[PDB]
């Protein structure tokens, strides 16, 4: 019946570039094996706050990582800050570093990590989010499960967009996905 | 009280242009600290019936809203009808149109209602459907929470399309998206 | 509760042109009114294995019928492997088989038989996936519910190859899913 979140505040604690230059919407629920997740950025500060290409073309696409262990708990080298992310009480979070975080994960088996045994995994789940919400300005979330290492388990966010937005804000609209659990 | 429905007889209960025009199969399911929530539509006479460009260019928009007070009790100025709208118990509701659907309503912390603030286009969830279920036929359906005014929570479809359709009845297909609970 | 799902032990159960030349990735999940379903494919042996759309110049579409009965049991003739398909209970197998109990199935009211009535469009799910998981190569999954004959409820899974592409192995990303179950 629980839920882990990232407070729904518009307090930022998130870094990609500069430290809290963003906040990261994720609630991530829990159903036997399926976990619903819906997720929606702000990024408040920095080189990726506005998009001018006229000025700088290069910058087309950035990734984040939520990195996990063995008992599945976020690493603290992980993007995200670890003081606004806990297993949901109301509104509150409870106040507490939480632990039993086993299953929460992409399953190791339906998505392995890129062991030496050559199969070409179907682990990837693309969709799409528009910046400010206007239809015209769309971006490539590409969310990949298990494929970083030092961990036992990752969730990584590859944000692609091919287009010439000159000083458009990133904020995101918001996604939903699914992906099977470990237990 | 798994589930707060219109009853999916395909029986009008929607008014977009006149009395009872449209059917909307709108579904919504408690997952705790998120609503998981499905939306088809059929139009089934009026204006937004058959679909003809050539001879009307500038008709390409119209919009869904439904209504909530402080109890999240479906108000009657709603698109959405008051009498087709409650809990399923079985194939019927429960035998009622209940009085607490708090915690099925989008929070006001995620998705706030209009201040001086800054409005991020968090509130909104883009998702595309097809008319009859031919892949060449899109719309977009574009879903948004707490941003009119008159009541206390809101959820507002507005479908747009972009495409020179000629002679088209506005039967969509299935959708799913879900949003963060109010409680 | 439950979730009713295939082992994604890549163990080719499910049959498309050749025995046992494909691995069908369904899981599904009990939200209530709600089933939360999440689809992947993997083609490992037969023509539909690797696609080359310069020696043969049609760009053929397939399909993938899972037939169930009055008591919603796989029934032998579908194009999945019936064994390989269950209740995990936590990624078990309690051997017990007294499967008569399922509210898994599309309600029958909210998606009819295809032959008792005209039939409208929200019968479908339209899905888009990327075969290799990259951008340009871009597929189309399309699913129905109740729409096959000689059995009791019918999920089918239509993809669909849209270009001319060259030298590509099957392998889609992964894509997620509900529908309104029947009870």
């Amino acid at each position: 019946t629980r839920t882990l979140w990232t407070t729904p505040d518009t307090s930022p604690n998130c870094t990609i570039a500069q430290d809290k230059d963003s906040k990261l919407t994720l609630v991530l629920t829990k159903c036997g094996s399926q976990i619903l997740a819906n997720v929606s950025l702000i990024v408040v500060a920095g080189k990726y706050h506005i998009i001018n290409n006229k000025n700088n073309p290069e910058i087309k696409s950035f990734t984040i990582k939520l990195l996990f262990d063995k008992n599945g708990v976020l690493l603290d080298n992980s993007n995200l800050g670890k003081t606004y992310w806990n297993f949901r009480s109301g509104d509150s979070n409870v106040s507490t570093a939480y632990e039993k975080a086993i299953g929460f994960m992409p399953n190791l088996v339906a998505y392995p990590k890129p062991s030496n045994s050559k199969k070409y995994a179907r682990d990837i789940v693309y969709g799409t989010i528009y910046l400010g919400g206007k239809p015209d300005q769309p971006a490539v979330i590409k969310t990949t499960f298990n494929q970083e290492t030092g961990c036992e388990y990752s969730i990584t966010f590859d944000f692609s967009w091919s287009k010439t937005y000159e000083n458009v804000e990133f904020e995101t609209t918001s996604f939903t996905f699914s992906y099977i659990a470990q237990q």
